């Protein structure tokens, strides 16, 4: 794998982020997390939603570097989104979610799992710590 460079444009939830990428405007759907909802398909705006998404959005947006890092699969989804890792100065965006207890590793798709192992361990120390989602 290897990470490539971005620039922001706009964040849109704690799961979804738009960036310039290889010249084009595309949203990111972050892979293998899965974070409350501020504007849920269904619900509304669940708990931890305002939470998880400020926090993805103050990390891109304090960022002196954004990198993007596709995985071995496909990397769009069905609605266009690019699926990658993303990365803010070097600290990947999705395990800080989840080590922060405001993701859950997400059901995951082969071969679309290079890092869930790592996410696994981290979402365990939150569990364990009692952060957030899951105090």
């Amino acid at each position: 794998l290897h990470k490539e460079p971005a620039t922001l444009i706009k964040a849109i939830d704690g799961d979804t982020v738009k960036l310039m990428y290889k010249g084009q405007p595309m949203t990111f759907r972050l892979l293998l997390v899965d974070t409350p909802e501020t504007k849920h398909p269904k619900k509304g705006v669940e708990k931890y939603g305002p939470e998880a998404s400020a926090f993805t959005k103050k990390m891109i947006e304090n960022a002196k570097k954004i990198e993007v890092e596709f995985d071995k699969g496909q990397r769009t989804d069905k609605y266009g989104r690019g699926l990658a890792y993303i990365y803010a100065d070097g600290k990947m965006v999705n395990e800080a979610l989840v080590r922060q207890g405001l993701a859950k590793v997400a059901y995951v798709y082969k071969p679309n799992n290079t890092h869930e192992q790592h996410l696994r361990k981290s979402e365990a120390q939150a569990k364990k710590e009692k952060l957030n989602i899951w105090s």
